[PDB]
């Protein structure tokens, strides 16, 4: 019920001359166009200080363009960078911004446009945010058009901070006309959550503290912060992923069901259910810091050299939550990310009751896997009697790997899916200003906490082991049950 945006539509990406532009935001800008949903009359502005030409923008970003067609579907190749130019000014100065008000209404003019749509998308760190947004706000804003502004993750790194940029942002675009991104919300496994759960008896029967034992989400990558390692200093594992995408996973995972289709009634569900997470109990915490690996063969978080020596980072944390509603109370909720272990994997997993006694609990727990990265799967595991004469139990894990279907259909990368949502207008899958508010306010006291003086120390693991020492005791503490 939001306008959806087609034909003459003018895209700029500010900061086009960056890294986030070339290697993400005009590969995922053709990757829609290639596929055929992004309209041929659109026009793609890229906007930065440097002087570059149409030539040095183009010839930028191609070796970025995807081609899963091989050497076919290069005229489409040629045909998008023939949609792309360039404008050059500085983001500080109306100079630019009248510039680009001009080239905009030159082209929709050209066509006849009674109604401007104008998506911006800023390729930006947030303290060049508020500069182009107070920019576009003072001379290339429309009351007869209808713009749309995207900004990416982080927005602040503590309440203070978060706060402090929403309230610069707010008098500049209301929530309608602001899309922000947290690139998760674009993977197709997360995107296919919410109907899951709430479309299938099967799981949602069972989605409630009277069967389930035990909520985890789980990041693992295999590599570490080296190079980057003085940068990584001030962020850390919990600031880096854990507030912002798996809170987000998470937040899907135990929602209320929107009453209505408005994309805000999804979002109304998200913050309800933040606001009931209780307090994080900063003792129910595992923090690590990555070592040299066994081998010898890979150094310690602190070999690198823009590291310092004291430094308290954590490169990898488990935390427990808890959430005061009828439908999760007493839960032990578990989030856990690392980098430098042994391998690449985003997962989901939750286990299921035991009933106590009777003639069907001599059993294991059912236990449900859903895996967002690398190869998006289902597992369920589940019981049976072994066929024939035999009457005992054999488990048996049921395969829903997504593989099957997905080598028919197009599989769009997050920021295609996401792009492609902003200019239907759907903010389903875009972080409100609340939803901002209270994942800071629930993140803030255990970042003081640990960043403070009397902050913990980090206890060391090897590069590329499984697990911290204590995580196993941590997850059974926090209502896994281990088995065969
Ligand atoms: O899992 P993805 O899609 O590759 O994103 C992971 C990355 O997400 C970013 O937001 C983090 O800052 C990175 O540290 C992290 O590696």
């Amino acid at each position: 019920m939001a306008t959806q945006f087609d034909e003459n539509t003018v895209i700029t990406i500010f900061g086009a001359s960056g890294d986030l532009s070339k290697k993400k935001t005009f590969p995922a800008l053709f990757g829609l166009y290639r596929e055929g949903y992004l309209n041929p009359t659109t026009k793609i502005i890229g906007y930065a200080r440097s002087k570059l030409s149409n030539e040095d923008l183009r010839e930028k970003v191609k070796p970025f363009l995807k081609k899963p067609n091989g050497a076919k579907d290069d005229a489409k190749v040629n045909e998008f960078l023939s949609m792309v130019s360039y404008h050059a000014g500085p983001y500080d100065s109306d100079e630019g911004y009248l510039e680009l008000k001009k080239i905009i209404e030159e082209f929709e003019a050209e066509k006849k446009v009674d109604e401007p749509h104008r998506l911006f998308y800023l390729a930006l760190p947030p303290s060049i945010f508020i500069d182009v947004c107070s920019k576009l706000k003072e001379n290339l804003y429309t009351e007869s058009g209808i713009q749309r502004v995207i900004v990416e993750k982080p927005f602040g790194h503590d309440l203070q901070s978060a706060t402090e940029l929403q309230e610069k942002l707010a008098p500049l675009f209301s929530e309608d006309e602001l899309f922000r991104i947290d690139h998760y919300l674009g993977k197709e496994m997360v995107k296919n959550l919410l109907l899951m759960r709430f479309g299938n008896t099967f799981l949602n029967a069972a989605w409630n503290k009277e069967n389930i034992q035990s909520v985890q989400v789980v990041f693992k990558e295999p590599f570490g912060t080296e190079g980057r390692g003085g940068y990584f200093d001030s962020i850390g594992i919990i600031r880096d992923v854990m507030q912002n995408h798996l809170l987000q996973v998470l937040t899907l995972l135990t929602m209320e069901r929107p009453v209505s289709f408005d994309p805000e009634s999804v979002r109304d569900e998200k913050v309800k259910v933040l606001k009931a997470f209780s307090p994080i109990d900063h003792d129910d915490i595992l923090i690590g810091q990555y070592g040299r690996s066994v081998d010898g063969s890979k150094p310690s978080y602190l070999d690198d050299e823009t590291v310092k020596e004291d430094s308290k980072c954590v490169t990898f944390a488990a935390i427990g939550f808890k959430i005061a509603n009828e439908r999760w109370d007493g839960v032990p909720i578990v989030m856990r990310a690392g980098k430098a272990l042994n391998e690449g994997k985003v997962e989901i997993r939750i286990q299921f009751r035991r009933v106590a006694s009777g003639m069907f609990t001599d059993i294991p727990n059912n236990e449900l896997v859903i895996r967002i990265q690398p190869n998006e799967a289902i597992y369920l595991k589940c019981n049976a009697k072994t066929p024939g004469l035999a009457n005992e139990n054999q488990t048996t894990e049921l395969d829903l790997t997504y593989s099957e279907r997905y080598k028919n259909y197009w599989i769009p990368e997050a920021y295609e899916s996401l792009i492609r949502d902003a200019l239907l207008g759907d903010h389903s899958n875009f972080v409100r200003d609340d939803e901002l508010d209270v994942s800071w306010k629930l993140f803030t006291p255990l970042l003081n906490y640990l960043e403070g003086p009397d902050g913990p120390q980090p206890k060391i693991y090897p590069y590329g082991c499984r697990s911290p020492d204590g995580l196993v005791e941590f997850l059974a503490d926090h209502g896994y049950t281990f088995s065969k």
